[PDB]
């Protein structure tokens, strides 16, 4: 687990939610 979001600390499974997490940091969603 090499990547973590710097602004957010909350934790969850990296399958679905992480896709959205990274995506909403690129596109405001
Ligand atoms: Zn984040």
């Amino acid at each position: 687990k090499e990547h973590k979001c710097p602004h957010c600390d909350k934790k969850f499974n990296q399958v679905g939610n992480l896709k959205a997490h990274l995506k909403i940091h690129i596109a405001d969603g």
